[PDB]
């Protein structure tokens, strides 16, 4: 899937447990006041994650090898 360019209202109080998160949704827009990523839990939740944190980049790092099916090589 691919998120369009939505936004958020607040930043997660902290990171998330990889055992609960499933995938994020980057939302870089100018009409908004700030820019961050949106993560979601496997239970059906959705929290906005900040890129300044390493759990967004970390998840986003492993998520890139899954979603973006580059190649088997």
């Amino acid at each position: 899937v691919v998120i369009p360019s939505p936004c958020c209202m607040f930043f997660v109080s902290k990171r998330i447990p990889e055992n609960r998160v499933v995938s994020y949704q980057l939302s870089s827009r100018s009409t908004c006041l700030k820019a961050g990523v949106i993560f979601t839990t496997k239970k059906g939740q959705q929290s906005c994650g900040d890129p300044k944190q390493e759990w967004v980049q970390r998840y986003m790092k492993n998520l890139d090898a899954k979603q973006k099916k580059a190649s088997p090589r």
